[PDB]
RNA sequence: GGUUCUAUUUUGUUGGUUUCUAGGACCAUCGUAAUGAUUAGGGACGGUCGGGGGCAUCGGUAUUCAAUUGUCGAGGUGAA
């Protein structure tokens, strides 16, 4: 209905979760999809590009409706949902909308990046 | 007994002139003969650099908490 011709996205990519929203060019939403959306959940049977690219497919069925044209996309964290490789999983939602009538505009990171980057040990909640 | 005059020395005091001696303030230059390529200390004037200091403000990103919308499972690990 909206018809709002671009619009951002942030790609979440924790290590079980690849989930694909796809927001206009304001900020209020209108479509997203889970990993467990897409089905699965068994935890250590979550992690690879490969499944993930399904959950950030099927965003565009229902984004359609609304006719969202150039994504623009930030990438938070690398992970996602597997069915073959342990590991990284946040390159297949790009490769998601690349496949389906959606476009890319822009590939971001957007990454809470310190400048050490170890584990966090020393003060309080 | 001593007085008086004259000459000389010494001590104190005063004045003109001649000659000689102490003491106080401030500043220039570094010459050459006795260890041999020496501007050794403090700054004033005029430009200049820096995350040196203390305080009072201000801005941005990320995180967290609280409230509200759209939307249904996540987080961790070598497996758990």
């Amino acid at each position: 209905d909206n018809s709002q011709v671009f619009g951002v996205a942030r790609i979440y990519a924790s290590f079980n979760d690849t989930f694909v929203h796809v927001t206009d060019l304001s900020g209020k939403e209108t479509i997203a999809r889970v990993t467990g959306g897409m089905k699965v959940k068994a935890d250590r049977d979550e992690s690879s590009p490969y499944a993930a690219m399904l959950a950030a497919q099927d965003v565009a069925a229902k984004c359609k409706e609304v006719g969202i044209t150039a994504v623009h996309v930030k990438i938070r964290a690398t992970g996602g949902t597997r069915t073959k490789t342990p590991g990284p999983g946040g390159q297949a939602a790009l490769r998601a909308l690349a496949r389906s009538g959606l476009r890319i505009g822009r590939i971001e990171d957007v990454t809470p990046v310190p400048s050490d980057s170890t584990r966090k040990k020393g003060g309080r909640r």
